[PDB]
């Protein structure tokens, strides 16, 4: 009797600093949480421009697709929020050097900064602004595929460490999925109002089409 599917799931320890951020930001009370969206469609962003400047010299960058944009999925029957971009994605090693296993300067700059009175609006100026996901998320999944590489899913409740393995579900031309696996309290990012006030008040410069789609699996196919 062989398996459907089989598939080395690898897991990681976050650096110090890092779980040490994971654990404040998902942990603390906060009241201003949707900042989160602003920093995941700014990540998007600044894929979009990796891909893109690379276009410039190289049109075959964009074989795996030319349209440039960002997605937001809402999810009501999942409680996950979606947010999808064809920016340029990570390979393997960049998942793991990216999100997790690598200490940046702004990870501990972000908390001394905390301490000596700053804003948790602030941390993408530290360069750590995804983990801010876990303002609002109890378990963050990141899907990507870059060009020439395979599809790769990361995951990561908190709690000191990540997994990461291959993605075999439905194949990405190219760019990353963060998918946000919502606390209770925190649904109201579901709603079609309160997205677009959100992105409507805080990603108004962003230079690329935002489209959302609001999904729901009909009844009986879910
Ligand atoms: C060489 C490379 F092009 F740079 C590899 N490509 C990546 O490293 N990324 C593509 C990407 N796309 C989205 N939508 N998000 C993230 C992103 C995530 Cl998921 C987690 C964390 Cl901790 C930081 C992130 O971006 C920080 C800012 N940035 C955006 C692009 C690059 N740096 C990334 C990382």
């Amino acid at each position: 009797d062989q398996p459907m599917e089989e598939e080395e799931v690898e897991t990681f320890a976050f650096q110090a600093e890092i779980a040490q951020l994971m654990s404040l930001i998902i942990n603390t009370f906060y009241s201003n949480k949707e900042i989160f969206l602003r920093e995941l469609i700014s990540n998007s962003s600044d894929a979009l421009d990796k891909i893109r400047y690379e276009s410039l010299t190289d049109p075959s960058k964009l074989d795996s697709g030319k349209e440039l944009h960002i997605n937001l999925i809402p999810n009501k029957q999942d409680r996950t929020l979606t947010i999808v971009d064809t920016g340029i994605g990570m390979t393997k090693a960049d998942l793991i050097n990216n999100l997790g296993t690598i200490a940046k300067s702004g990870t501990k700059a972000f908390m001394e900064a905390l301490q000596a009175g700053a804003d948790i609006s602030m941390i993408g100026q530290f360069g750590v602004g995804f983990y801010s996901a876990y303002l609002v998320a109890e378990k963050v999944t990141v899907i990507t595929k870059h060009n020439d590489d395979e599809q790769y899913a990361w995951e990561s409740s908190a709690g000191g460490s990540f997994t990461v393995r291959t993605d075999t579900g439905e194949p990405m031309g190219r760019g990353t999925k963060v998918i946000l696996h919502l606390k209770e309290d925190q649904t109201e990012y579901l709603e079609e109002r309160r997205i677009k006030e959100i992105v409507k008040k805080h990603s108004q410069f962003i230079g690329y089409p935002i489209t959302l789609f609001v999904e729901k699996e009909l009844e009986h196919h879910h």
